[PDB]
C-alpha cells in the first residue's frame, strides 16, 4: 500500500473503509510515517464483521420474505447469492490485506521514498495529488450514482409487486449493507489502483530520466547516477513484488468478482431481455456492466502498465551499451543490463495468475462460452 | 503504416476508403514525404460516422419493416446484429487508427528508407509494386464477387417473401451502407498487411543479406556492413513496435470480427443445411466462411512471418560467432548476439494477445466449443 | 521419496499402505539406509492387486444388487464408477511408482544428505519430525472422519431404502475397499507432500543462508561456502528432477482424481439440493468438496514452493554480484550465476502439466465449465 | 523424412503407400543416396486422388443407398463424414509432404550420416533396424487387426439390416477405399515416428557421449570432440527444424484427425452403450479408442522425447563449465554453452502448436469438455 502526501486523501477514504488502519503522522520533512492503528485496526476488522453479517441477514430476510423482491426464484436466488458473496470474498480479503500488511506498507513507502529522492527531476505533486482525487472522487460517483440508480429501480419493482398484507420495500432496504460492500469494494480497488499506478508512472519516470541522461568527474557522476537508476529499478520491481505479496488475494478475489459479475450481470440483462419487463431494469443492468469491465481494467491496466514499462528498461540499457565507451560507466551499464536480464516484472495474484491484458482476453473466453451456455439454455426451451 | 512508392496504390485505396488520412508528396530523391490532410481527415472522420450511421439505420429499418429479410426472428436479430457491429467496430478502430497515427507513420517510414538503404541489394521495387497491387486487386475482387453474390441471394430471398402489400427489396437496398463497410475493412485489411508483409520481408531480406555477407580495411568495412545490418535489425523490431501501437486495436477488432463471423456464418450455414432452403444461400455462406478465414490469415500470417524471420536472425549470428575471429569483427558479433538476446518480435494487439499462427489454433478451439454447444442446441430440439 | 528419521513416521505409514516397499536401516551416524524390501515389494503389489479386485466387486455387486444404493441410475452408475476409477488409479500408480522408484529414493536420500550436511545450521529435527507428524495424523483423521460420515450416511440412506425382502446393508458394507483406497491414496498424497515439502524447505534454507552469509583464508571460506550453497541449489533442482521422474504419474493421477472428484461432487451435492433430500448427505458432500480441495493444494502448494524458493536465488546472486569484489568469491557468484540462469525449477506431472498454483486456476476454469454445462442441463428439463 | 539401410523397411512401406516417392540407391559405402523418383511420384500422386476419390465415392453410395449402414441418420451422417474426411485431409497432407520434401529429406540424411559419423561409438545397427521393423509390424498389424474386426463388425451390421429388395453387404464394401487409406496414414504415422524417434535418440546418444567423455595434444583432440559434439547438437536441432518444415502440415492433420476419431468414437460408444445394441461393436469402437490414443502417442512422444534430450545438453554443458579448466577446452565449452543458451527445441506443426506432452493435457480438456457437452444433450432428451 502506498501511502503518500499527494495521494493522502485515496489513504483516508481507505481508511474509513476499513481497508487501510494505520496511523499515519507527516515528518517536518514531509515524509509520513505509517504505523499501526490498533483503534483503527479493531474498527476496520469490526466494521467488516458487521457489514457482512448485515448482509447476509438481509438476502436471508429477502429469501424468507413473504414476498421476495431478488431471492425469488431458485436461479434468481443462487445468482443473488453468488453476486453478494463474491462481493463479500473481495472486500473481506481486502480488509484481511490491509490489516496484516503493515511490514509491506513500511517497506514500500520507505522504498518509493527512496525512489522519488532519486527521481526528483520528473516529481509532480499538484499532478500527482489531482490525478489520485480524480481517480477515488469518480470511483465513488460511479458506485454512489449506481447505487442510487439500483436502489431506485429495485424499490420501484418492490411496489409494483406490493400487496396490502406485506411491505416489500423493507425488503429492498435489507440490501443497503450490500452496497455498503460495494462502497468498501471500490475503495480497496482505488487503493489497490493508486498503488499500482504509483508504480508504474515510477517505472515510467526512470526510462524517461534513463533516456534523457543517456540518450539525449562528470563521467564518474554519470556512472554514479545511473547506478542510483539501476537501485531504483530494482527497489521499484521489489515494490511491486510488495504490492503483490500483500494485496494478490485481494486482487484474485476482485478479479474472481469481476468475472462473475460480467457474467451474471449479462445474463440478468439477457433475461429481461426476454421478459422485456423494465427498461428502467435494462438501462441500470448495462451501467453495472460497465462498472464492472471498468473496475476490471482499473485492477488490469496498472499491473500491465507497471509490467511495460519495467520491461522497456532492458531496450535503453542496450542501447547505452550500444552507446557508451567509458570503463566506469560501460561497466555500470554491463550490470545494469545483468540485472534486468532476470528481472520478474509481472504482478503475480497469489501465483494464480498473472495481472495484465491477457486475462481480459481469457475473461472474454470465460464469459463468451459461459454466456454462450447459459443464453442457449433460456432460449431452447 | 508503410507509404511507400511501390506500393503507394494501397495507400490512395486506404485513402479514399477513410483510413489513410495523409497527404503524400514524393521527393526529387524518390522519397515520399507525408503529412496530415486536415481536408481528408475531415473527409474520413464524417464518412465513417455517417456510414456507421446509415448502417444502424438500415438494421432498424428492416427489424422494423413489415416484412423483415434478415432482422426477422431474435435469433436471427441478435446474429444479425453482432455481424454488423464486428464489421463497424473493425473499421470504426481502423479508422480512428490512422486518424491518430501520423506521427507513428512518420517514423516508420523514416526508419523503412534508412532500413532500404541499408538492404539496397535485396530491394525489388517491380516485385514489391506488383505483390502490393495483386494483394489489393484481389482483396477487393474478392469482397465484390461476395458483395454482389450476398446482395443477389438477398435480393431473391425478399422477392421470394414480397406480398404486394409491401416492398421487401428496399430491405435489401437498406443495407448497402454495410456492404460499404465492408469495402473499407477489406481496405483496413489489405494496408495493415502490407505494411506487416514489408516488415517481415524486409526481416527475411536482412537475415539472407547477413547470411551472404558472412556465411558464403576489408574486415574494418565488413563490421561496419555488419553494425548496419544490426542497426536494421532493431529498427525493424521497432518498426514491429511502431505497427502495434498504431493499428493493435484494429488488429484486435479484426480478430474479434473474424472469430465472431466464422461462428455466425457457421452456424447460419448449419441452420439452412436444417432447413434445406436455397442451395445458393449455402454456397454464398461458404464463400463467406472462406473469406472470413482468408482475412484471418491475412492478419495472423504477416506478424508470424515478421516474427519468425526476427527471431531466426540470433541463429545466424550464433553461427557468424561460432565462425569469427577478427577483434573488430568479433565483438560486433559479440554486440548483435547481446542485442539479439532481449529482442522481442512478437506483434501485440493492445497486449490482448500475440498476433501468430497460435491465435488460429485459440480460434479453432474456441469455434469448435461454439459451434459444438450452438448446434447441439438446434439439433436436440 | 525422501525417507529421513524425522519424517520416518510418515515412510512407516507409506510402507504398510504398500507405497514405500523399502527396507530402512539407521546407521550409527543417524543415516538411513534404503534397500528393496522384496517382503513387503509382494505384500504391496498384492495388497493392491486385492484392494482393487475388492473395490470393483463391491461396485458390480451394488450394481447388480436387488435394491442399488449408489449405483441406482445410469447417472449415478457412470458417477460413481468414475469417482472409484480415479481413486483406483492414483492409488494403483503411487503404488507402482513406489515399487519402481528404488534408486530415485536412494539419490534423492543421498542427495538431500549432502545438502543436510551444508545446511546443518539452519536444521531443526524437532519441528520437521514435529511437522511430519502433524500432517500425517492431520491427513489421516481427517480421511477417518470423512470416511465414517460418509459411511454413516450410506448406511443410514441404505436403511431408509431397505425392504424385508433384501438387505441393502451389506451393499454399503461392499464399499469398505473403495474406502481403504481412500486411506492408501491419503498416505501417498502424504508421502509426496512429505518429499516435495522437504525439497521447498530446503530451498527455502539455501537462500537463507545465502543472505545471512553474504548479505548480512577468510576470503576464501567464504567462496568455498558460496561453491557448496552451488552445488546443494543444483542438487536440489536434480532431488526435484528425481522425485518428477519417480512420482509424476502419481501426481498426474492424483490431479485427475482431484479434478474428477470436485465436479462429481459439486455435481452430487446440486443434485441432492434440487431433491433436498438429506441434510446429513449434504453436509458430508462439502466435507468431500473441502477435502479434495485440500488434498490439491497438498499437491500443489509443494511444487510451486519448490519452484519459487528455487527460483528466487537468482535475485540474491544478483545482488551479491552487485556487492562484491574479491577475484576468486567474484569468480564464484558469476559462476552461480550463470548455473541459476538456465535452472528448470518447476516440478512435472511427467510433461502433461507443470505442477505449481495456476493450475488450480485451470481446475477452476474447468469445473466451472462443466459445473456450468452440467447444473444446467438438470435445471432445463 | 529419414532413410537409412537400418530403417529401410519403413522406408519402403511409406514408399508403396505413396508417401515416399523416392528413389534410393545403396553406396558402396553403406550410405543411402536419395533422389526424386518420377514414376513413383505420379504413382502416389495418382493413387492418393483415386482412393480419395473412390472413399468419398463409396460414402456417397452408402448416404444415397436404399438401406444405408452408417450414413443412415443426420447425426451419423455428419460424424461419419468428419471421420473419413479427418483421415483424407491426414493422409492428403502426408502425400503432399512427401512429393514436396525432397531436399530437406536429402539435407536430413546428409546430416544424420555426419552425425552418426560422430556418434558411432554409441551406434547399433542391429537393435535401430530391429526396432524400426518392430514398430512399422506392430502399427502395420494393429491396423489390420482394427480394420478387420470393423469390416466383420460392419458386415454382421448389415446383414442383420438386409432386406430381400436391397443389398447392404455391397454397402459395406464400399467402405474399403476408407481402410485403405487408414493404411496409408498408420505408414505415414510410422514413417514420421521414424524420424522423429531418430532425432530424439541421436540426441540422447549425443548426451551420453558428452557425460561419458567429460564427465566419466590429448586436450586438444578431447577440444575438438567437445566442438564435433556441438556441431552433431546443432545439426540435430537442424534436423528437426527439417523434419518440421517437412512434416508439420502432415502432424497438425494427424493431431487433428487424433482429436476429431477419440471424440466421434467416444461419442458412438457411449451411443450405442445407450442403445446396448451389440457388444462387438462396443468391443471394436473401445480398440479404435484404444488405436487412436496409440497414434495420438506416436506422433506426441517422439516430438517430445526430441525436445527433452535436446534441452537437457544445458545441464551437462553447465557442468562441464563447473569442472573444466584448460583454457582451449574452456573456450569450447563456453561456446557450446552460448550455442545452447538460445536454442528452439521444440517440433512445431506449422507454427500453430508446439508437438509435446502437453498437447495431450490439451486434447483430454477439449475430449471432456465436448464428451460432457454432447453427452448431456443425448441424456437430458
Ligand atoms: O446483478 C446485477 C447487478 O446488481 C448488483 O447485484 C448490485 O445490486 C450488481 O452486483 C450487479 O452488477
Ligand atoms: O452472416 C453470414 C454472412 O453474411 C454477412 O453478414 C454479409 O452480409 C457476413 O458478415 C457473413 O459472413
Ligand atoms: O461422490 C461424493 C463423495 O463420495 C465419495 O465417493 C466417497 O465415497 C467421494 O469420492 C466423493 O467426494
Ligand atoms: O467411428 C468409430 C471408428 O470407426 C472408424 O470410422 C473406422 O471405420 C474409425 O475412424 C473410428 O475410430
Amino acid at each position: 500500500m502506498e501511502i503518500s502526501q499527494p495521494s493522502i486523501g485515496i489513504f483516508y477514504i481507505s481508511k474509513v473503509l476499513a481497508l487501510a488502519p494505520y496511523a499515519t503522522v507527516r515528518n517536518s520533512k514531509g515524509r509520513v510515517e505509517i504505523g499501526r492503528s490498533w483503534l483503527f485496526t479493531v474498527y476496520s476488522a469490526t466494521l467488516t464483521v458487521v457489514m457482512v453479517f448485515l448482509t447476509y441477514r438481509g438476502l436471508l430476510f429477502d429469501a424468507n420474505s413473504e414476498i421476495p423482491v431478488r431471492m425469488k426464484s431458485a436461479t434468481s436466488k443462487v445468482v443473488t447469492a453468488l453476486d453478494v458473496s463474491v462481493v463479500v470474498m473481495a472486500i473481506v480479503s481486502g480488509v484481511y490485506c490491509g490489516l496484516f500488511s503493515l511490514n509491506d506498507t513500511l517497506e514500500l513507502n520507505d522504498r518509493l521514498n527512496k525512489i522519488d529522492n532519486t527521481l526528483n527531476a520528473y516529481n509532480n505533486f499538484r499532478r500527482d495529488r489531482w490525478r489520485a482525487l480524480g481517480m477515488a472522487a469518480v470511483s465513488l460517483l460511479a458506485i454512489s450514482i449506481l447505487v442510487g440508480l439500483d436502489v431506485g429501480t429495485w424499490m420501484r419493482i418492490a411496489q409494483d409487486m406490493n400487496i396490502a398484507q406485506s411491505d416489500t420495500e423493507l425488503n429492498v432496504h435489507w440490501y443497503i449493507p450490500f452496497y455498503s460492500l460495494y462502497f468498501i469494494l471500490t475503495g480497496l480497488q482505488v487503493n489497490i489502483a493508486n498503488t499500482a499506478y504509483g508504480l508504474g508512472r515510477r517505472f515510467g519516470r526512470l526510462n524517461r530520466m534513463l533516456s534523457s541522461s543517456f540518450l539525449a568527474a562528470a563521467a564518474k557522476n554519470k556512472g554514479l547516477l545511473l547506478k542510483s537508476l539501476a537501485d531504483s529499478h530494482e527497489s521499484l520491481g521489489k515494490c511491486v513484488h510488495l504490492l503483490s505479496n500483500s494485496f494478490g488475494i485481494a486482487v484474485l478475489f476482485i478479479l474472481v468478482s469481476c468475472l462473475l459479475h460480467l457474467v451474471a450481470t449479462a445474463y440478468f440483462l439477457f433475461l429481461e431481455l426476454l421478459s422485456k419487463r423494465d427498461n428502467g431494469y435494462l438501462w441500470v443492468q448495462m451501467l453495472w456492466i460497465c462498472f464492472h469491465f471498468l473496475r476490471l481494467l482499473m485492477v488490469v491496466e496498472p499491473c500491465h502498465l507497471a509490467a511495460r514499462e519495467s520491461r522497456k528498461t532492458i531496450q535503453i540499457v542496450c542501447e547505452i551499451e550500444r552507446k557508451v565507451h567509458e570503463p566506469i560507466l560501460a561497466e555500470a551499464v554491463k550490470k545494469f543490463w545483468q540485472q534486468l536480464l532476470v528481472v520478474d516484472a509481472d504482478f503475480s495474484a497469489c501465483g494464480l495468475c498473472r495481472v495484465n491484458r491477457t486475462i481480459l482476453t481469457s475473461f472474454a473466453s470465460a464469459i463468451a462460452t459461459y454466456l454462450v451456455i447459459l443464453i442457449q439454455f433460456q432460449r431452447t426451451n
